[PDB]
């Protein structure tokens, strides 16, 4: 709704930064509303969903096991590794690393998973293969959150991220069992409470993933809908603000309230 676009512009004014926005119809693929759709923004932690999608496609091909366990060391630990740091001892299975990467944004768990699939170059190839010729992952955690102005490394476009999430989630790409598993992980998101979840009415469904990085970067990707079923895709990225975390979360949650209102 254009009123939502007003809020996106109000946000750009508040944060003193650009805001990329996109609403997608989950069923048809139709674009509902947009803003800075083809500009590049840093994915930050939102790439974790893509990562686990590639991991799931390997599992579907029998090239990987969810039950497979992985061991690592203190040597592998990166800042912000809430679960991983807890099992230095017993290691973790593929499944748990994805859970950890998505529901808690665990940095080390992402790094371990990237290694398993072939690193950033392979992720990029995976994406490019499925029709996304824009989204690129160049670095590992946590340098990928640098967000230096104009750098194309580790970025996406709101338009590209939206359709790719759509394909993962509803395309024939992943098995039914894997798509479901991916949705399940997103739905259990334990760290995005102040963002869109904060504007959701009771009974609605939401499967999401957020990100935060240097230079005021912040963003979220999500599939939501009323009555326990997702029906739309919303992507929101911002970069360049001098605003604090709270103000940044406030603006995003404000865009979501507008989205709901005009549903
Ligand atoms: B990710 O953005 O690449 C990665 C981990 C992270 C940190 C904070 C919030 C989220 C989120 O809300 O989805 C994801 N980013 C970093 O590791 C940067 C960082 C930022 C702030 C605290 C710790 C790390």
């Amino acid at each position: 709704h254009p009123e939502t676009l007003v809020k996106v512009k109000d946000a750009e004014d508040q944060l003193g930064a650009r805001v990329g926005y996109i609403e997608l119809d989950l069923n048809s693929g139709k674009i509902l509303e947009s803003f800075r759709p083809e500009e590049r923004f840093p994915m930050m932690s939102t790439f974790k969903v893509l990562l686990c999608g590639a991991v799931l496609s390997r599992v579907d091909a029998g090239q990987e096991q969810l039950g497979r366990r992985i061991h690592y060391s203190q040597n592998d630990l990166v800042e912000y590794s809430p679960v991983t740091e807890k099992h230095l001892t017993d290691g973790m299975t593929v499944r748990e690393l994805c859970s950890a990467a998505i529901t808690m944004s665990d940095n080390t768990a992402a790094n371990l998973l990237l290694t398993t699939i072939g690193g950033p170059k392979e992720l990029t190839a995976f994406l490019h293969n499925m029709g996304d010729h824009v989204t690129r992952l160049d670095r590992w955690e946590p340098e990928l959150n640098e967000a230096i102005p104009n750098d194309e490394r580790d970025t996406t476009m709101p338009a590209a991220m939206a359709t790719t999430l759509r394909k993962l989630l509803t395309g024939e790409l992943l098995t039914l069992a894997s798509r479901q598993q991916l949705i399940d992980w997103m739905e259990a998101d334990k760290v995005a409470g102040p963002l869109l979840r904060s504007a959701l009415p009771a009974g609605w469904f939401i499967a999401d993933k957020s990100g935060a990085g240097e230079r005021g970067s912040r963003g979220i990707i999500a599939a939501l809908g009323p009555d326990g079923k997702p029906s739309r895709i919303v992507v929101i990225y911002t970069t360049g603000s001098q605003a604090t975390m709270d103000e940044r979360n406030r603006q995003i949650a404000e865009i979501g309230a507008s989205l709901i209102k005009h549903w």
